[PDB]
Parts: C-alpha cells; structure tokens; sequence
C-alpha cells in the first residue's frame, strides 16, 4: 500500500514515491495504469524533456484518468531561440505556462515549478504573476528547483509580505552520494514548510550495484565505492537492493515528500515499491551516513562539527 | 596612504585593512594602536571571547583619549561562561553583553555590533528588535553578523526590511585564496542586499604565508595548497610582491570585499600588510589565481558555475 | 410571524429558526414549501450527510425556489478514500466547494462553513482559497464549525490582517445541557462579531420530555433529570412544552442569530414556531441556568466563580 | 545538576524548576534564596498581591548583591488597593504597578513580567504597547500572562504580530495530574504559538502529596483524586520516587512546560523537589498516569480527543 | 455651452448641471435627447424612484445613445418586504447593483451610490464589495448620500488602509435655505477630495419665487421669506430669474461638482441653462450669504465666529 | 459614595463627577483639593489659557504632597501668546506648552492630555506622532481632544490606528440639556470608536440653575429654555431635586459621558453637586426631559432622526 506525505506546510498529500518522467501511446497509457494502481499517482515532467515531447505524451496517456494523478512540471529554462524564450518574466511565465497546459491537455496543474533561478526577473514580479494563474484555477501548488538558499528564502519572504502564494515543493537532487540539500535547502525547508521531491535519487544510476570495485559534480571512485561497501554490508543484514536501501535511506530524511522514480514496467516498478513497508535501522543509517559523510563548507562546517551546534544544531 | 570602502550599502567607510585583535601589557597595546592610527588602520575587531573579556579591556584602554578616532567592531553571542544564558541571541544575554563590552571597551558605543553565530533558538524578529533598540539608544551605529547560512542572513534582512529595523551591513567572514566557499551562497546574497564583507584569516590560518611549499575550515588537503602557492610564486615573479601581499590583494579585488582583517605586531610587519595596498593584481593575475584556487561548487550552485543555468542567473567571480 | 436575526456584525439577516437537514421528491419540495410558508427559509446540509445526498435531495426541492432560500453548508470533514478527499487544503476546498454547487444544483451558496479545524493547512492558504471563491460569486457568507476559541481567533486576526474574508457564522452545539458554547466561543462571538448557529439545540433528542426520571461528552443521567425537572416546573407555569423551553432558552443567549430545528410535517414545524412569540421570564431563566450549571474549567473558573470577574464579566 | 530549558519560542532558558514565593525575616528569605542558588533554582516568581507587597520587598532583600544571579519572574494587573485604578491593565496601573515592583525588588529591571488575568476593559492594543514601551525601556526582559482564554492570549499575540510588539513567551498557569484543563486550548495553542508554561500548584494544592488517600480550580471529586492516587502509588512501587517526585516528573514531561514553580523552607524539602529531576517517567507509566487522571473534554475539543476530528488535528498529548 | 467639472479628486469630469430623475417612451427619448443635446449628460436615478420605474425608463430612453451619458445611481434603501431587501450588506449590494443594471439595460453604471448609511454592516465589507464591482467593470466610480462626516471619514480612511476604491461623490442636499452640508460634509469634501453632486437645489421648490411674503428640516416661514426677499432685490440688479440666482449661487460654492435639476421640456431646461455663462457678484453671494445664514450648531460654531477661525478657516 | 466610569474604551477610570478650574490664594487652592478628594473627586481639570497659566500653577501648588491621588486634566493648543507659534498643534508648540504646563503643574506627568481645539494647520499625522513620543516618554498617560468635528475626529482615530500611535480617548465637550448638539455627529462617533465624554458647562453656563425662568454655543430662546425649565420643575415635583442636580443626573444617563466637570468653592457647593450621584432620573423622566429639550437634527441627521432611515442606522438617544 503506498505511503503518503504532507508537501511541506501546505497541507496536500503526495505519495511517497513518484514517476519521474525525467518518455508508443498504448505503452505511455500502460505504464501510467500501473502507476495509478500501485498509487503511484504523481506524474512529474518539463517543458525541456525532448522539446515538449514528453508533457504530450504524459497528458495523451493520461487523458480519461487525469483526476486521478497529481502533475508536477516545470519551466523557465530556455526553450526555443528567442530573447524571450527563457526566464521567468512575465510573458515567458504566462505563454509558457498556456503551452504546457495546451501539451498536457488539461485546464490545471497540481505543482508547477521553476526550473532555475532567473536573477533577471524581480521576484515580487514572478510571485505576482504565479499567484495569478493560481487564482485563475490554473495552478494549484507552486514549487522551484534549483535555488540557493538566500534566494528561495528572499522569495518566501516576499511571498508572506505581499500576501502571495508560496512555494510549498523544492524539487532536489538528493542522494546518498549527493548530500549538499542538507547544508542550506533541508534547513530552510524544515524553517519554511518547504517539502523536498528528490530527483535522481540513484545519484544518475551510480547506486545501482552496477557500479562497484550537469547538475552535480562528479563524483569521485573512491567515495562511491566507500558508499557501495556500506550499502552492501546492509544488502546482507536486509535481503534488500542497493536501490531500494537508497531509496529508504531518503524516505528517513527530513523534509523528503517524495522520490521520483523511474518505471519501465511492472517488475521495475515492484524493485522500487521495496523500498516501502521497511526501515533501515538506526545503526544501519548511521552506517550508511558515516560512508557517504562529505566536509562540509563553509559556514556550515562549524555547526556540523559541534563547535556552534548548540545554538543551532544541524537536521541530520 | 589607506583606501577607503563603503561597508555594504550603509554609506559608512572603513579602511580596506583593519586590525584584528584575534594578539592582546597597556603601554604595548597604546603603541600599536599609535603605529595603526598612525597608518590609517582605524578599524579595531575585538570579540567577548578573545581571551575572556581580556581583549576588549585591553583595546578599551588602548584607545582611551582618542576613542573618537577608531571604528571599534566587537562580536558577541558565543558562549562566555558556564550559566545557561550565557550565550545566544536572546534578549537578556544581548542587553548583558553589549553592556559588558562597553563597560569593558570604556565607552558610550560601538560602531560595528555582530552577531560571532546564528542563534536558531531566538527569533530572528526578536533578535533584530534587540538590536534595533540598541542603535536607537545610540549604543551601536551599524550592525552585522558572523557565520549565518546565506537563508539565515536573507531571512534576517527580509524581516528587518518588514518591521522597519536595522538591517546587517557588515559579514565578518573567513574568506581565502584556499577558503572561497564564501562565494556560493554569502557574496551573492552581499551582492544583492547590501552587505559589505570585513574578512579574516585572509591567510587560510597561515597556510598561504609562503612558509608551507612543496575549527571554522575543512582542513586543507596539502596537493591543493601547494597548486596556489605554485600560482602565487608565479604572479610574485611578475609582482615583486610577498605571497600574504598577494593573499590580500586577491581579496581585495573581490566582489564585497570592505576590509580585511590583518595582525601587526609592531611598524614593521604593519608595513608589509601595508604593501597589500597600492597595487592591483591584474584580471591576468587573477585569472591564474582562481584557476589554481578553483574547487568543485556543492548542488545547487554547480550547474550555475558550470554554465548551464548562468544566462539568467551569472555568477559574481 | 418568523423573527430575524443579524448574523455575527455581517449585515445579513437569518430567520431565527432554520431548517436542519442534519433527508421522496414530492415529500421534500413539500418540506421546504412549509417551511418557507412560514419563514423557515435557512436549509442547512453538508457533503457528509448521507454521503452527498442530502445536499442533492435540497437542491431537487429548493429548484424554482432557490432565490427564496438561505443556503447554509459545511465542507472538509473527509467524503471520500482518496488521501485529498478531507481537509482544508486548496486541492480539496476547491473540488469539494464545486461539487457541492453540483449537486445543490444552484450557481452560489449563500454560507459555507468548514466543518472541523484542519491544523495541516496554514490558516491564512484557507483564508485565501474562501477569499476567492467569495470573490467568484460562488459563495457570498463564510463560517466555521468545531474550532477551538484560539483557532478561530487565529483566523480571524489572519483575515483582517490580510484584507481577507472573515468568519460571521459559528455552527455550534448549544443546548440546556450542552452550555460548553459559553466558555471560549461565546465571548469570542461576541467581541469579534460571529454569530451562533445552533445544532442539536434539544441535546440529541434529550430534551424532549421523553427522557425522564460523536461531539458531544454523553450526559450523566441525574443532570439531565435535574434539567428537566426545572424544565417541567416552567412548563406547568408557562403551559409550554419541553422542546419549545429548551428552543426560548437558546434564543435568549447571547450571539444566537439561528437555532437549527428538524421538520417532517406541518405539525411538527408548528410545534417548533410555538417557541416563538413568547419569553421566559428572568425568573424562569434563572431557573434553568442554576439546574443546568456546570463547574467550569480552568482557566474560565475564577472569573466564573466572581473572583477575576471585575474587569472580565462573563456573558450570562 | 540543574536541567535548563527553553521558555517557549524566546531562545532564553529557566531551571526547570523554579521557587514560587506563593512562604514569604530578611536573614530567612537570604538563607532560602543561597540554598536555592546553591541548587541552580535561579528562577524566583512573585506577585503585588502576595501579603500586600511584603513578598517583592523581602525577595528584592534576600537578592541584593547578586540579583544578576537570579531570574525574577513578577506578576501585576489584580485589585491591589482600594482605588479605582489600583487593577487592571490600563496604562495608567501598568505602569504604577511597574514601577512600584522595580522599588520594592531594588532593582533596575524585572526577567519576566506577567499580567495575572485577562483585564477585558483595556484594549489589547494599549496593554502591549504598555508592556512594549516598558520593554524596551530596559525595565523588562520579557512578558506572559496568567489565566487568559485561549482566544485571549491568540488576540494579543496576533496584535503584538501584526503591531511589531513584544510577545507573551511565558503562560503562568495551572497545570498537574488532577488539573489537566490546559490542554484543551492553553497547550496547544502554547505549541502552535511559542509560549512555555510556567506552571503553578503542580501537586493540585497539595492533594498529590500522599497524605490524602483512600479558588482557581474545580474542587476535585475524591473518588477521582482517589483514583489517580492509586495510579500513583503503582508508579512509586516501580521508580522508588515520591508522590510529589511523580507529580513533578510527570509534568515536566508534558509539552510546552518550561518550569514548575516549587516551594522549599530548607534545604531538606529542596533536595525532595530536585529528586523531580535526574530521571524520566516511561511512555507506560505517564500512559498509566494519564488514563487514570483523564477526564471527558468539553466541546468542541471532545471530536478530537475521541478520535472523529483526530486525522487533521491531532492531539498533543 | 456647458461647463465641466472635475468630480472630486477622480479626475472624471461631470457636467454642471445634471438632470435628476427625482419619470410615455417617446417623452422620455425626447427629454434625453434635449439634455444631451444641451450637455446634460449626467443622469441621476435610484431603486426607490417608483419602485424600479425610473430605472427602467432612464434605460429605455438611453437605449441607443448609452456611451454619451453618465449613469448615476442609487441604492441600499428599502426596495422590497424582505429582511435583506435593504442595507448593504454583500447579498443585498450584488442583487441590487445587478437589478440596476438589468433595468437600465447597461453593462455598467458610471457612478454607482450608497442612499443612506448602513451602520449594521462593516465598512470594511462594503468597500469590498464595491471595489469588487469597479475590477469586475459594472462599476467606474463610487459616492455615497446622507452620511455623518465621521461616517464617511471612517469610509475614506478604511478604502485608502485596504487598497480599495474610494468614494468621489456625495449626493448631497445644499441649497440656498438649506446650508447644513457646509458644517461637516464639505470641509470633508475639500479634505478628502469628494465632490458634490447637489439634490433640491431651490429647496424643494421653496426658490421658485411661488412663495413670497423627509430630508430637510421644515423651513420656518419668516426665513424663507427673507431669502427670497434677497433673492428678489438680486434678481432687480441682474434680470436673472429666482431659480437661476440659486442654481448660480450653488455652482460658486466649494465641491460642488455638479446641480441636478428637473427639465420637462426645451423651455424649462432652458430657464435652468440660464444658471450659467454669468456669475454672481461677491456683494450679491455675501447678499445672499447674509440672509440665508443660521446659527451653526456645535462644535461648528466657535470656528464660524471667529474664536477658533485662526487655525481652522470656515471654507465660506 | 462616589461613582466611578471607564473612559471611553480605555480601561482607565474616572469619577463621574470633576472638579473644573474653569475659580482659580494657595491655602484656599489646597483647601478645594482637601474637600474634593475627601469626596472622591479626584479629577481636576485646567488649561494653559485658564489666567494665562496661573491656574495651571496653582493647581500645581495644591497637589504638592499628593498628586499621586489625582487624575490630572490639561488641555493645550489655544492661543497662549502673541508669537507666531504660541498657538496651534505643531509640533514646536505641543512639545514647548506640554513641558511648560508640567513646569507649572510641578509634576512629571499629567494623566489625560487634550487639544482644545482642532489645528487645521497641521497634518493630524504630525501631531499624533508627537502626542505618542509624550506618552512614551512617561509625560502623559492618556491623550483627548475638544471641539473637533466628526470627520475630524475620526480621522485622527483612523491615523492613530494606521500608524500604531495612541488614540484619543476623552472628548472634552459641551454637552447640556439645552446644548445638546454633541448627539449629533460626536456621541455616536464616541460610541463606534470608544472615546468617552467629559462635559463641560453642563448648566449651559448657568441657565440651568433655576434662576432663570418664565463664546462656544448659540445664544439659546427664552422660549425654548423657559420650557426646558418647565420639564425640569415638574421632575423636580417628583423626585425632590435640585434643578442642577436634574441637569447633572441626566448628562450622566447620556452615552458615552463618562465625567461631567463640576465647580465647588466649598464643602456646602460640592454637596449639592454630589447629589447629582446616588439615584437615577427614570426612563419616563428622561423622556420628558428629551421632549421639551428637543430640537429639529440637522442635515444629513434628520432622516434618521425621523425614522426614515432609521432602520439600518438607528440614533443612540
Ligand atoms: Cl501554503
Ligand atoms: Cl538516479
Ligand atoms: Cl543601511
Ligand atoms: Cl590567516
Ligand atoms: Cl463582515
Ligand atoms: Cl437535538
Ligand atoms: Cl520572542
Ligand atoms: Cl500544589
Ligand atoms: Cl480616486
Ligand atoms: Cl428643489
Ligand atoms: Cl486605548
Ligand atoms: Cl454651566
Ligand atoms: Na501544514
Ligand atoms: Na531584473
Ligand atoms: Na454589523
Ligand atoms: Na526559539
Ligand atoms: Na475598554
Ligand atoms: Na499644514
């Protein structure tokens, strides 16, 4: 039976786990059927997946059960040629937003996010103008990606002074192998009400088993080995798969929503749904967490290593 | 002859170096004062914790009779002794402190208060109020912080902007050639609300002095070190400049940057710092720099660094 | 002749009687025909009662009356499996807010309340979703039901704070022995303008004379025979029947604007206007008051008790 | 050792148990006030009312020369003279009132200033500009109240919110094992909004002490108190602690409490509360406890507490 | 030729004189057609005038010529036996604005007026309302009539703290024996920036010159007959007849914005037109002024004789 | 026994019967003082244009040794000298008379301070701002006003609630049988915005007393007062009072009165005032009164006055 969390402070449910569309219309629509009948009911995509291809895909398969899914996209990033074609001004936001919902074929989005921080663009401007396509019944939630933590904070700000609406989703990159959400992001979202949806949970499939001895840095051989020798260790304590401690692992942190996965078919989406109805163990996250721990910058080492933690102790 | 910068957006100058008493014998402590005064590095940085309470004792009576001349910045909020408010943000220890650093200090105010940590057990509302009182008492001129996140300091200048209250104009932070993790998050949000940048151990802890060649900073791995140091022997060559000199310079050619904080124990070594001044490494200079000193950014900042996002939102260096 | 009453400081007048369907197509156009024939013109519903059928089976008799009707309905109280299909969040207020105009069969509803506190959703997210809906002329009065005094002082500060709608109507429990109404949400009604609409006024059918030597704590039995003990002795000196006491008592109270009452025929509506047209005496109130007492809680004690009473007099 | 905790959202702390001089021979206050020293029971609470202004006299003696060593918790607003404006919270009293505590104390400044009602006849709006001004006059650190409404205590916070006042951190209230009326609205709204409890008759007016066994609050019915009593006397069997002991842990396991207020004549009975400390009640014990003192909650709180309403408002305790 | 006036602080121009409904189809196109023609544009109606009649053929005669005219209209006072046929309250200011509409067969009113003060119903509220209407486009400008200074004071303050659009006319009683409206309304209305749109101008027929030796007080005789006493040795020096001294003596007075006056036909309007294109001398105002003048009650009255005039003039 | 009333909405009390300097020979002073506070009437009121200040002083004078007993009532604004900015609200002249008229009072506070009159010249904005920098300085407690009309007012209570500033909250008014104009525009706004009424001239400036019978305020008709006097001779008849007794028992039956100001040369004088206390005109006898009193609302008041509009918008008397 699938799991279900609070998006940050908003008070909408998610499931815990998601299809990440990050896509054969027969197949489009098969695979959103076993989705929806596992509860895997929210469907993430962007205007940038194959240049449009996919928010037409996800909106034909889900034509004549979209009242059942929850749809997650995302704009802002450039998509054509044009000056305008890019960012999160006024114009960009409201054409783009029209086109997706023209691609996905419905009158509203459950989540719409910003791809990126567009620095250009006020964000009292961008928080005026998504409040309108919330008011105007074509938004329900809004979210972002991407942010520093200085500027999703300035936004939220902005947002509860001029009596917008808020974000309420951070859609991550968070993984055993890509911890850096927990330095400002996690934080702020645990400050703020901001809910975590993690992307590439598998840190790009590197926590698959398959390897052993754009948006994240590479990672070093080393690390990723030191991390996979301790996701073994607990492969034998639990019978589970590497991706499915991974999975657990995430679905323990603070502020994680939900995790978007990928499901080609049944069985793949079974190996996932392993990651519920089970916990890995104090000691075995603790293992876990020793493995994947990185140094973390400044002026957040101080408070992690203990020096300033009184006053402000860290999350994890 | 000093420069002069203006501290953030707050219209105040202070000189481009200034004294960190993070170093304090009376008539010792008049003379350096005297050689610094004598240089036009006012600016004085002293903490409750340097040694107790015993560094701004000893600063305070340094300057008696000309405290008219000095900038005096002090920071508080860490813990000073063993009872259970003798630390924070909150209300009761910030009134006792700032008074006990002006008893101690020997003066009716102090031109830069900072907060030393963020108090995540204080509201920043409350925090700000404190503050904000303090100025309007004409206990304080300017304020700022020390070590926030980039959310905690954006939260902080976001509700002072709401309740009409001071805001932060002064970041005391580490920043280095071998320590530049201040440009991910705390320059860009300066950048943006006005905060100007007072920076110390602008040496890495002593680690870009020239003496090693082939708890606030991830200790530094030595292959790493010894490419910067490599890259500054270099711009030496072409400069005729010690290394620190360098250091310096890089610091003071970036984005922010208002002072830095330097040690002098006496004319001598003030002199050397003092060579920092007057100069400026090229965009050559610093290209070579930065390419020897470059790290990988953490998420989310790489896909911006990279170039993939930086359109429509570049970054600063 | 029906009496009518300002509902909270809205402006809006209610008929101090209203129809409780808390429900034969013939048999329930002829309900509301006799009801409006004598002024009993507010019909109150929810989407829980009878899992939607109620408000289906009110619209279908109010049709070619509507115009004449004070609607009054309550939504949020969960109506369905799904993990949305509860609560106050702007995914479900907004569905559940349409569907119940659907099956009202009528454009706009005259009060919507929320029938319990949803502590999951930020006060001022609901605030502005009922904002919307009154600006969309989906619904002219807004109320709520079930809320702490705190929680609803929260959100009314939240209201005017944001230039937002406030709450006029309390739908509450209030009766002779069920007074728990005067503690906190009485003295709140009446320094921030909500008026009272009262539900289950009989007590569960306790105070009907039949009874004699979910929401509600069940009563001990000696108190209510103590109750209607005093409330036989006003009958024999009014002449009045049990129903018709408990009803004059509530309509006396500070705050009440409506008593919500239950009719199956004429007979039955005639009984309940019979409240109407008289009043109990200071004497007889009195004596219903000291049979009806309860020990207050703290913090209400000593200003009940005389002792804090000076400089915050208690309302009855 | 002395536990410490945080007084509601404020970032400062108090002993988690403190002296409640409602007791009070100047060289007998000085002696009680040492002892408790001695102990880390640092927090002293006191009223106008209590004997007439002699209780805030001998505290302000027994604590000259180190009330910076002490926290002083003071409450006003209740008729304490025959005048017409000698009560109530109207600008007038409240700052009489104020003022006359701060001579009788001694001292310059009062920790925690309390309104002891609910004064209906002042607007909200004039009583926190009142406490604002006082505040930041440096007379008080910080404010509470004691036996508001739920909708009371919400009015003023969201004025002091929406006004950029200062706000109520610590509610005085009654709260123990056959008093448990402050969960209904006190508590939750307390959790919600950041304000501690600093509770008061925390062994029910000393019918939790063991010596009863088989006007603030409800007299309790004995067969109730019989009962949680019983309840009691298992728990003792299973910690080897007191009943005052139980009473007292029980408490300070429950939400939002910041400090019970204890009394102590010596050094005996002191040492008999500080055995409240040291140790935790377990999930079965204060679920044993619980069940036994629980009491049928008033509407419109019963749906809640019975599960029907639960899904979207739990329960805090 | 026709003057204009600026109408209060709006920047909307309204002729001089209009032409107050307080109304045979072709009559009616014939009256609209000479007011028109002459410049009268402004037409002044209300719910109350004969029950909806003039509503309905003001927009009969209109019909055809809509966008050349300024459509002022009243409502809030009793209109029909319900309890929420009156007031202004939300339900009764939506039903009410949109009958008005319906009958004068227009998509918007220019200026839409509250007849009368509804102390029952916040000020907050109905600004809201109001503001609603205006964004909505059924409504460009906003006044009120028969409000205390403290009244409207309270509305203007309340629109300028919310945001919402403020009043800019006051339909208001002022004539030559009926100065009330220079105690409280008019110093109001230079403060404020509301103009005067003036009603019984010659004093409910008492300035026609036919006498000679609900709103307004009686006037006792021996005034009156000294006003026109006045009036008469005016009309000697100028050759302008009664009615035409005081229409011209109204168009001098501070906020008067515009003069509402009757026109049965050509020759009547004429007579009224003869108000303009010529002005009063002071000696004939101060003339005037003089005869006409009251005792002005308190607090007024240490300001209009001198003793506190330093720092607060009287506007006249 | 003396009766005592809330000030408008401030929760401030006073009697409802005060003494008005507007009769002021120091011991004499003192001797009224002793009299008057030996009755409970301990508001004294005055102005700086009452002998050019010298009432002022002498009131000062009297109080010495006991202002702390008193509710002292001072009003300023009217012109005091023959200086451009001897007059008015601006702030050089708030700021200059308030510490003149506390220099003359010899006290360093003054309970309620009212403008006399409204200053047009001055933004109402300004004014505020500076009547709350007195307030929290401590130099007034509660602020009031004279002579203002409704829209005026109102205003200034909207600014104050806007701006986060004290409120008026006492209209020193003319409010009498015969001058009942106050009904109009200023009682109802008293009502919806809780200012409270202290009259003055309650007697219409002796035409009250029964010596009459068959520059603020009109001149009133014999005719007119004749029958008002009639009125009050046939409820004397009935209830054995005094006609000024009548005149003061029925202003303290009006809304929003909260003190009516009284003269007393001596024990005697203040007697016959008190009698006004301690019983109440009946609804019968007021109604009489109202009825011979009456006159004619004007525009825009008279339709609701009359019951045409009356509906929605009722009068309070
Ligand atoms: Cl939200
Ligand atoms: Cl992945
Ligand atoms: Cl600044
Ligand atoms: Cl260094
Ligand atoms: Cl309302
Ligand atoms: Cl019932
Ligand atoms: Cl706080
Ligand atoms: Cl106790
Ligand atoms: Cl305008
Ligand atoms: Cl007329
Ligand atoms: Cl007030
Ligand atoms: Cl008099
Ligand atoms: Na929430
Ligand atoms: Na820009
Ligand atoms: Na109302
Ligand atoms: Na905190
Ligand atoms: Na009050
Ligand atoms: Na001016």
């Amino acid at each position: 039976s699938m799991e279900h969390r609070y998006l940050g402070n908003s008070g909408f449910k998610v499931p815990a786990l998601g299809f990440g569309t990050g896509f054969d219309v027969a197949g489009a629509r098969r695979i959103i059927d076993i989705c929806l009948d596992a509860g895997v009911n929210l469907f993430d995509t962007a205007d940038v997946y194959s240049n449009g291809a996919s928010e037409s895909i996800l909106g034909a398969a889900l034509k004549g059960r979209r009242d059942k899914a929850i749809v997650s996209t995302k704009l802002s990033l450039r998509i054509g040629e044009g000056p305008n074609d890019v960012g999160s001004s006024r114009h960009h936001l409201i054409a783009a937003t029209n086109a997706a919902l023209q691609r996905l074929d419905t009158d509203y989005i459950d989540i719409l996010q910003l791809h990126a921080f567009d620095a250009m663009t006020p964000v009292e401007q961008v928080l005026g103008t998504l409040d309108d396509l919330v008011r105007a019944g074509k938004v329900r939630y809004i979210g972002l990606s991407n942010f520093s933590g200085w500027q999703l904070m300035k936004s939220l700000a902005a947002a509860d002074r001029l009596g917008l609406q808020r974000y309420v989703a951070n859609q991550t990159y968070y993984s055993l192998i890509g911890r850096d959400y927990e330095w400002e992001l996690m934080p702020l979202g645990i400050d703020q009400g901001v809910g975590a949806i993690v992307w590439s949970p598998l840190g790009w499939g590197r926590l698959t088993g398959k390897i052993r001895r754009g948006f994240a840095p590479p990672v070093d051989d080393e690390r990723l080995y030191r991390v996979v020798d301790a996701m073994d260790e607990v492969a034998l304590e639990t019978g589970k798969t590497l991706p499915q401690i991974a999975l657990n692992w995430l679905l323990q942190r603070p502020t994680v929503a939900s995790v978007l996965i990928g499901a080609r078919d049944e069985e793949q989406l079974m190996q996932n749904l392993g990651a519920l109805g089970w916990q890995l163990t104090t000691e075995q996250v603790a293992r876990l967490d020793a493995a994947s721990a990185v140094t973390p910058p400044y002026p957040y080492y101080p408070y992690w290593n203990g020096q300033f933690a009184e006053r402000s102790p860290v999350a994890v």
